């Protein structure tokens, strides 16, 4: 009853920022190979200062007070905030729930933005702590949104080429003026004693902090500190994903699986319980509310797929609710 380790290749993605088309195809091949195996790879040579990301996130997590958390809380924790379904603070519950997080959306979502004016679901105006109590936090967080947006746009070029498409096949739908992408700054704390109520037990006996799921995204671009915790499901059981706090862990979400007829699966994964202070900082690569990509099937000579096109806004709204229903309010 031992646990094997997943093959998670490290892919130099730097050619995807350049104009060497053959080098980009060689990256795309590596993305294809990983996407057809266990679905995860580490993007290296990504150009983002992840040390600064981790340090600024830690300063925020470790200095925000319970008062500030109520003031930023999403609707699930504060009935006064009916407009915050996505963006805001996700409180821990001492003795019951260890995890806590802060989620923010496209900074271009302002009261002027037409989707906010129209009150379209999944669109919200970000909430932020007091600048003098958290100096430079909002500036860092907004800058990081566009830093990882740029990396994500390059990765989407790699995925498009990997599937035999022109490099903008996905990226053309990934735009700063309407992207529903989100950043979540998750704190997993060290706790002694650790609350038993915050630990789940999987069917195979493994103690978990978060149960199996597929990501609600096109792709997910994830930075985690150096504490091993993630597992990917394979036909022969769950395998450990090695940690690497210098790179980004990349995987497809269920929207990619939908449009490729599962040719690129959304890998099922879960979070092992580990009693260690650590960070989990995902960027969910979401398209626009009206974005639609025609499904295709790489396995078939003509690429035909009879799967219906799915509007991304419908997918996102339904998917986020379903993930809460199935795996709990985070
Ligand atoms: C690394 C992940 C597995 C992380 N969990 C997560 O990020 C989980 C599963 S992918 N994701 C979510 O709950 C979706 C949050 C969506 C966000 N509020 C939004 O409005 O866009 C963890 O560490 O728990
Ligand atoms: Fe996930």
């Amino acid at each position: 009853g031992s646990v094997s380790k997943a093959n998670v290749p490290k892919i130099d993605v730097s050619p995807l920022f350049g104009d060497d088309q053959a080098a980009k195809m060689r990256v795309a091949q590596q993305i294809d190979a990983a996407s057809r195996d266990t679905g995860f790879f580490y993007a290296v040579n990504h150009g983002i200062n992840v040390q600064r990301l981790s340090q600024k996130t830690k300063e925020f997590h470790m200095s925000i007070t319970p008062e500030e958390k109520w003031d930023l809380a999403i609707r699930a924790y504060n009935k006064e905030h009916q407009d915050q379904v996505r963006a805001g603070y996700y409180l821990s519950i001492p003795g019951k729930k260890a995890v806590e997080s802060f989620c923010y959306l496209n900074p271009n979502f302002t009261p002027d933005h037409p989707r906010i004016q129209a009150k379209t679901p999944t669109h919200e105006v970000n909430v932020w702590p007091d600048e003098t109590k958290h100096p430079g936090f909002q500036d860092f967080a907004e800058q990081y949104y566009w830093d990882v947006f740029g990396l994500s746009s390059a990765l989407l070029k790699g995925y498009a080429l990997a599937l035999g498409k022109e490099e903008n096949f996905f990226a053309r739908h990934f735009k700063p003026d309407d992207t529903l992408a989100s950043v979540v700054l998750i704190r997993y704390p060290y706790l002694d004693p650790y609350p038993e109520a915050a630990i789940k037990t999987a069917a195979d006996g493994t103690k978990l902090s978060f149960e199996w799921h597929e990501d609600v995204s096109l792709i997910t671009v994830l930075y985690q500190s150096n504490v091993q915790n993630l597992q990917v499901e394979t036909a022969a059981g769950y395998q450990d994903i090695e940690a690497d706090d210098t790179g980004y862990l990349i995987a497809c979400g269920s929207y990619m699986a939908h449009l490729t007829n599962n040719y690129y699966k959304a890998p099922i994964h879960r979070v092992k319980w580990v009693n260690a202070e650590r960070q989990s900082l995902p960027f969910f690569v979401n398209l626009g509310y009206d974005s639609v990509i025609d499904p295709f099937d790489p396995r078939e000579p003509n690429g035909k797929s009879d799967r219906e096109p799915l509007s991304y806004g419908d997918y996102l709204q339904n998917g986020l609710v379903s993930l809460i229903n199935k795996n709990g309010q985070t």
